[PDB]
């Protein structure tokens, strides 16, 4: 193991992405990782006017005909439908018509009018996604429907990147896709990795504290990471598919700790829909999954798996308990 890792940085999917590998001799696995990330993102993205992705193709054939898709996309949509069901539809990968409408995080983001929202809500229904395992085809049942895999793409890509790493016998590494961290192995000095917990009020990278972790995903969401501002008001990018407006409750930010990064992303949105007290309860129903919640009043909560493990460093915040 090396003290200083092999490191590469890029800007993809609208975020800074960095990979670090500490195993001597494996510098070329960084390119294998970024290659994989780029291949997955090209299949998944809807927001490239120059290329038609598999997701784009599914969307343009809504109500028309099923679409042959690759194993990567078929798999990701299957998992998205499970998270959709498991969430009670507060998370729904068919939110596409609604997220296209606000298009938060792009220079043309806007607050649509209620009448425009009302027109797209009847299109949001994960149950209208028709999978065929035999054919490996995906069919949206009604015209107008749009898939949006945004809320699970970085988790899936992280896990797929780790698979690339393990295939090349990488043992110690850090994968950072902006709002997703995976830490593999331990620090070369033998300690667990000290994972920063994001300060939801400050730019990405600022932290309120550290959580020691090894071989774990940490996924972070917050009310200010991608948002729109108009008339002195803020609209973040995690939308209520039943309302058309961003979830409004006491959560400022949440970091979810799990074995798989996709479960991190997956569980993120149903957690936002439930608030602090309800989101902790939801997370307590999932074995091997925990969370640190940060409320709008700057108080910090741990689920049972994590109780007493977060090390708070920012005095503006305070540990609290239900
Ligand atoms: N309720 C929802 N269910 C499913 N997907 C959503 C929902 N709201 C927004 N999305 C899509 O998923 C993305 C949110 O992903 P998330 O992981 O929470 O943010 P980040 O990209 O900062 O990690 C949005 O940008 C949008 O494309
Ligand atoms: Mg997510
Ligand atoms: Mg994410």
């Amino acid at each position: 193991l090396m003290d200083q890792p092999y490191s590469k940085t890029d800007f993809l999917m609208g975020t800074v992405v960095t990979l670090k590998i500490y195993d001597k001799g494996k510098e070329d696995v960084l390119d294998k990782g970024f290659d994989r990330i780029k291949d997955l993102a090209a299949k998944i993205t809807t927001s490239d006017s120059e290329k038609t992705s598999e997701v784009d193709k599914i969307n343009e054939q809504a109500g028309k005909k099923p679409v042959k898709v690759s194993e990567d996309v078929y798999y990701l949509i299957q998992e998205g439908l499970k998270y959709s069901e498991n969430s009670g539809g507060s998370f729904d990968i068919t939110i596409g018509p609604l997220t296209s409408l606000w298009h938060i995080g792009f220079s043309d983001a806007r607050k649509p009018s209620q009448a425009e929202i009302d027109a797209v809500l009847p299109l949001i229904n994960y149950k209208d996604v028709k999978m065929n395992d035999k054919d490996q085809t995906v069919y949206l049942e009604k015209e107008g429907m749009e898939l949006d895999l945004g809320a699970i793409a970085k988790g899936f890509i992280t896990d797929e990147t780790l698979k690339v790493f393990k295939e090349n016998k990488v043992t110690t590494s850090i994968i950072d896709l902006g709002g997703n961290i995976y830490v593999q192995g331990n620090n070369p000095n033998g300690n667990k990795w000290n994972v920063g917990i994001q300060d939801p009020f400050s730019p990405r990278g600022s932290v309120i504290g550290k959580l020691p972790e090894s071989n774990m995903s940490i996924v972070t969401s917050g009310i200010y990471e991608r948002y729109l501002e108009v008339d002195g008001k803020t609209y973040h990018h995690i939308l209520d598919p039943k309302t058309g407006y961003p979830f409004d409750n006491d959560i400022a930010g949440v970091s979810i700790v799990s074995k798989k990064s996709i479960d991190g992303d997956g569980l993120s949105t149903a957690t936002f829909s439930k608030g602090i007290k309800g989101g902790m309860d939801y997370i307590e129903q999932f074995e091997g999954v925990d969370a640190i919640f940060i409320s709008k009043e700057k108080k910090v909560y741990e689920t049972s798996g994590l109780k007493g493990q977060f090390e708070l460093t920012d005095k503006d915040f305070q540990m609290d308990t239900l």
